[PDB]
């Protein structure tokens, strides 16, 4: 089987999870635990980060047979190859494209405040910009099913992810725009993807360490 | 032509104007200017952030026509395709994904430490991790001319842009890795790259904005 490394909690690597599951996956998981408060221990990581062959290593990793990759994009698009879930046309590799690094845009500016020691003074105002995040989402998804096109690909679970996210710590979010509320309920819905959500394998949350201010335990 | 708007900085979209000059692509530049201390003016951006029609308005963008891209990345990608500078086999494709990925790490890095307001004392601490980086940069590369193989592509000009970079910053940090300067010297002989450098639309410094601690002149 495969190996998917990361620590035991949400964070950067929920995308890949949902991803191997929906492909019908055969793979394993490997959970490192952080220590507490005040060292958060890293030993189970460091110990043998050095020691498994990868080229930049870091967590999430994944092995599959020969192929060792770190980088949660590049395991994204080397799953994505391997069971077609790319764009077919232009039009659709530039729509991945574009939400595949935005996506990612996002998903730091939050981190950044749920830990930024300043969560609270911080927070009101952050989510004073919420909204506009989201209408930027709600516009480009328009009418489609998907993110891409047609078909499901690689960028719903990343686009499926931080929507979720944002709708945990701004649930009157969601709100305004119900097409999002709908493609959350769609991709909620598909076979593979429900039976995951019902499983022992899935962890919803904490989406950070205990270093975090928000979703740390 | 093709439009590209950007600060009137090197930044993070170096790698593109290198593209558009290999590909002997036709396009034009907006230079976006601004306001100096204490205020740091983004109005000439402002006014007309939300007027192109771009999707998740952003700098760096391209307009190709009908086609308005956001996100650097996407560019980078959206030229290769139409240039064939994308890896050919499985194995360059993925070469070519960690590689992008690792380099908006490492400017991620370098970019923090030079926004945060304790510069001066933070840099011994930034000055130790060098070494390790371009470690790995130098044994991924091992005898390969190019970083997805025998063949120039996308990621060659992020590659040549990161490593420029952290050797503008610490001068020294690549004299224990022969490769790195070779690649830096083959990428530098590259036809249309020696005459862009040459030109009156080179820019290689400053790197960042006035708001930076380091080369915001
Ligand atoms: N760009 C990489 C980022 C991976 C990463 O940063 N991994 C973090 C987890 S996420 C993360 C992402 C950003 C930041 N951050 O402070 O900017 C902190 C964390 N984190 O885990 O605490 C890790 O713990 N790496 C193991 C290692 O470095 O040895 C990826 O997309 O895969
Ligand atoms: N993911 C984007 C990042 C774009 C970005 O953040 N652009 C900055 C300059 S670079 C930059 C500026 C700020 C930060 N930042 O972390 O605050 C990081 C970077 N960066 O290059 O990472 C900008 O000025 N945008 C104008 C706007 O938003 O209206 C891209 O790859 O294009």
């Amino acid at each position: 089987p495969m190996i998917l490394g990361y620590w035991n909690v949400r964070g950067l690597t929920h995308p890949i999870r949902l991803l191997l599951e929906y492909t019908d996956s055969s793979y394993e998981e490997k959970r490192y635990a952080m220590g507490d408060a005040p060292d958060y221990d890293r030993s189970q990581w460091l110990n043998e980060k050095f020691k498994l062959g990868l080229d930049f290593p870091n967590l999430p990793y994944l092995i599959d047979g020969s192929r060792k990759i770190t980088q949660s994009n590049a395991i994204m698009r080397y799953l994505a190859r391997k069971h077609h879930l790319c764009g077919e046309t232009e039009e659709e590799r530039i729509r991945a494209d574009i939400v595949e690094n935005q996506v990612m845009d996002n998903r730091m500016q939050l981190i950044m405040l749920c830990y930024n020691p300043d969560f609270e003074k911080q927070k009101p105002e952050f989510l004073k910009t919420i909204p506009e995040k989201m209408k930027l989402y709600s516009e480009f998804l328009g009418k489609r099913p998907w993110f891409a096109g047609d078909k499901v690909t690689y960028v719903d679970f990343l686009a499926y992810d931080i929507l979720d996210q944002y709708h945990i710590f701004e649930p009157k979010c969601l709100d305004a725009f119900p097409n999002l509320k709908d493609f959350l309920a769609r991709f909620e819905g598909l076979k593979k993807i429900s039976a995951y959500m019902k499983s022992s394998r899935y962890l919803s949350t904490p989406i950070f360490s205990k270093l975090a201010q928000w979703s740390n335990k």
